[PDB]
């Protein structure tokens, strides 16, 4: 079970300036809920952008993809090929752009959060992985977060 999880604006933007371009505590809780107790897979650059205080993300098997054999990722494990990361009974790829792309052909599930905000793509923006017509699933109802930011959840799957 290889899966991809991400949160995007409507336009497909999932990150800008090194930041998630919105505040959505319901997304963080959603993310935790899907991935808790399973393996998470991230690129080295993504681990590098998490505060030392927060990494590894707790209650989950943290795997970090890197070419550097000497890479220090305390509390996590480091693998040097996509094949080796995607082993466990249930894996969620959590970022970033290179790892999303890399892992796409192996994915049979996506969990997405679409956030109702109009952010036309700009050069440099991190972008959601592109879903083709092989996918099927549920595009859920719009929902107001506590702050009044609107978001909805996709739950898609394939062979
Ligand atoms: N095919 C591959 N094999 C091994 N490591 C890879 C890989 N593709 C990407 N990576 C790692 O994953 C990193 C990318 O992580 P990321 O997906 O979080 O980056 P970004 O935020 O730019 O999309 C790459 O820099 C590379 O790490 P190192 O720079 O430490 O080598
Ligand atoms: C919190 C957030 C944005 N939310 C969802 N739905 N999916 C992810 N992969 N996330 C995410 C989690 C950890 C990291 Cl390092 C990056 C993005």
């Amino acid at each position: 079970m290889v899966g991809l999880i991400w949160a995007q604006a409507t336009s497909g933007v999932i990150g800008r300036g090194g930041d998630i371009p919105w505040r959505l505590p319901e997304d963080q809780a959603h993310f935790r809920e899907i991935t808790m107790g399973h393996t998470i897979v991230m690129g080295r650059r993504t681990w590098d952008s998490l505060p030392a205080k927060v990494r590894p993300l707790p209650g989950r098997r943290n795997v970090v993809l890197s070419r550097q054999a000497d890479f220090m990722a305390s509390g996590a494990e480091v693998v040097g090929s996509l094949e080796e990361a995607l082993t466990s009974p249930e894996t969620w790829v959590i970022g970033g752009g290179q790892v999303y792309a890399l892992a796409l052909p192996y994915a049979t599930r996506c969990e997405v959060t679409e956030v109702d905000i109009g952010l036309p793509r700009e050069a440099g923006d991190a972008l959601a992985p592109v879903l083709d017509e092989t996918w099927r699933g549920e595009t859920g109802e719009w929902r107001f977060s506590r702050s009044g930011l609107r978001y909805r959840l996709y739950s898609y799957h394939r062979s």
